């Protein structure tokens, strides 16, 4: 599966993006 995650991503995961979600940044990951 995809995640927003804080601080970054995981082992495994790329990060494609940012995600914008309860006033936070975030690794968009997959």
């Amino acid at each position: 599966a995809c995640y927003c995650r804080i601080p970054a991503c995981i082992a495994g995961e790329r990060r494609y993006g940012t995600c914008i979600a309860q006033g936070r940044l975030w690794a968009f990951c997959c």
